[PDB]
């Protein structure tokens, strides 16, 4: 599939809280990324710099960036701007990573 | 597999030289990351940060830890260090990441 890798930024003060919203995430948040294409989502926190290194395999570009379209993952990541970082639009603050060495 | 996710740094002006060396690694580098049970090696450059996340799946952590060892990892780490930060022993700096969420 195609191997995305993003990071984002997280409070300083809500290492704990975030860790603990993923375990688990809502389950129709879950339901609604693997329809949408998702495979072997991971998120990384880096504590001493307050970023979120994250990598998802998925089927494909458009059906993975039409979840900010839904309504589950607008009110997931409004829910999460009082951990972490946000655009105006609410989405997370993220840049696309460039893979630079795979090895199977 | 023991999921292991590392990040490490990269000098501002290598981006393009460290790339460049990972594709491809040297071949002895490459059988003794197999043979020493490494899986799904991936590595992201963050360009605005300088950083290198990367994430791999090991099927021991003795094993994995034993590369460091090899004559091979550290020539190699030598070669390396004019590309990237490393420690006295030539070791990249490196830190290890918390796996906040996994979604299969
Ligand atoms: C499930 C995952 O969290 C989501 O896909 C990301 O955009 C971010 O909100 C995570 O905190
Ligand atoms: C193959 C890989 O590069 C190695 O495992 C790391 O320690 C670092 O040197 C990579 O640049």
């Amino acid at each position: 599939m195609i191997r995305k890798a993003f990071v984002m930024q997280v409070n300083p003060d809500a290492h704990e809280e975030y860790q603990r919203r993923h375990n688990p995430i809502w389950p129709e948040l879950e339901a609604v990324l693997k329809s949408h294409g998702a495979h072997n989502y991971a998120i990384y926190l880096d504590k001493a710099r307050n970023l979120l290194f994250a990598m998802v395999e998925i089927e494909s570009e458009e059906r993975w960036n039409a979840v900010a379209s839904t309504d589950v993952c607008q009110r997931w990541w409004k829910y999460m701007t009082d951990v972490m970082p946000a655009n105006p639009d609410n989405s997370p603050v993220s840049s696309e990573l460039q893979e630079v060495f795979y090895l199977p």
